[PDB]
């Protein structure tokens, strides 16, 4: 149930959330570019992936916290649905997170 | 009179400038993508703030000297006129930079 | 022969490589949209660099070890040909990587 799979600093921050559902904790997150909002990552491109949720939403909030570095378990992310599994290896490239398997 | 907001080191970059008039300091920029440079964000897109300058210009320079990583008070920063809060919020996700309300 | 050119630590991180040639480290890096796979930076965009090459590839691998973080020496860094003088300054701009000449 190990969440890291390196010893970078995972540092959070905070974001507008235009989630609307409830969302588990470690969902991977990208950029409505209609809203600006923070919404799921829908897998459709590699290095989209903005952030990753730290805490669970019920989807009423307005603001949301995410990681935005260290590096992370592959098994412990909640993955979309029908993701590309390169697009899933480089979900991140380009932000300052990253994932490894541990296994 | 704080700039920071959070912990986490700010870690300071150098890049190529496009901006041609005085600019102070604590502005998010943007990348031009005509040119390849610096300028200032123009809040139209969260995401697209990839740094925050460091020292004022005058809009001389070649070279700017900008943040590319830390957590800034939201209130120090010299964000564009007209911009939209959700895009405010979210302006640097997908970069180390991130920042929140002190307030 | 150094490589760094500051002092903010250098992370790696794994990802899913479309390189089909040997491929000298210290390269940089971009996405390529079409499969979501990590290729040589072309040097079209400033902003487009998410990683440099840590290990050097033969060509064969499915996946690779790049920088996420860290500030390069400018001269240490394999740019492409043609590149662009402030598209390279900038070619990081966004990432937690930023370059600088030692000189």
């Amino acid at each position: 149930v190990r969440i890291f799979a390196g010893n970078d600093p995972a540092h959070t921050a905070t974001g507008s959330s235009g989630i609307s559902s409830p969302t588990p904790a470690l969902t991977p997150l990208m950029l409505d570019e209609a809203t600006g909002k923070l919404v799921v990552w829908d897998g459709q491109k590699a290095g989209s992936a903005v952030g990753i949720l730290v805490l669970p939403l019920e989807g009423t909030e307005t603001a949301l916290t995410y990681y935005k570095s260290g590096t992370f378990a592959t098994e412990a992310i909640h993955w979309p649905e029908x993701v590309d599994e390169h697009k899933k290896a480089n979900a991140f490239a380009g932000s300052a997170l990253s994932h490894a398997a541990l296994p």
